[PDB]
């Protein structure tokens, strides 16, 4: 019927691989927090060497075509990928964060704040999370 | 109809603020390349200092709580905001891109693991074909 959100998928990915995947929000062991750094550090690099390929064939002159950004939205997507998986490993729903993070931003281009804006409150929502 | 993507929420916030994205693969101007770098070495920059101070409480024998974890995941959120915002600037369709990706990295399961724990690929792993998701959407 639906398709599973990309955050649903990490869960899939960490149980296929044997990784830790709680639940509910879980304070991590530092070896989980230094293997997600990691993981960002070299899906960023990526992104930023496909991004400096594209601007040097374009300072050249090339007319980029489609095709040519897919190494580029493979990276950004590995990106997606191993920040959606960080808060996996913390048991924290990514799409309940995200949806608050997003409903700030939505409402702040709603005005300059708007009267009543309220800014993302991801306490709140990792407080809810626990209690489902 | 199936809930909104989080990469549907970038594109209705794109109009929002009135700088509507294309609907399909599109190159885009050097300007429009290096704008995205810095919102995202910025959010990385953020996400790393976060994740710096949670490791430096815990090296001083401090207990983590849950409610501890909020400005990680909220910065975590915002780097997701700005990835996102990337591929809607380029026209592309982040889900089915990630969709791809999400493929080629269950097939790594019987890989080895490396000693941080990364997960690494097995013999005769193919990667995914992201070229073929662009060309899809680009026809479409
Ligand atoms: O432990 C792991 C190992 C790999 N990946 C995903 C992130 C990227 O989508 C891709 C990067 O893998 P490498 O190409 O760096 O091996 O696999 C993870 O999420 N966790």
């Amino acid at each position: 019927p639906c398709p599973p959100t990309n955050a649903e998928r990490l869960h899939e990915f960490h149980r296929a691989i044997g990784a830790a995947t709680p639940e509910r929000p879980t304070p991590p062991p530092p070896e989980l927090l230094r293997l997600r750094q990691t993981l960002l550090d070299e899906a960023s690099a990526e992104v930023r060497a496909e991004i400096d390929h594209l601007l040097a064939r374009q300072a050249a002159g090339e007319a980029l075509s489609a095709g040519d950004l897919a190494p580029l939205a493979h990276e950004l997507a590995d990106l997606l990928y191993v920040t959606y998986g960080a808060l996996d490993q913390l048991g924290i729903d990514a799409d309940a964060v995200f949806a608050e993070v997003h409903r700030a931003n939505l409402s702040k281009a709603s005005g300059l704040k708007p009267e009543g804006w309220r800014p993302a409150d991801v306490r709140g929502v990792i407080e809810r999370l626990q209690h489902a």
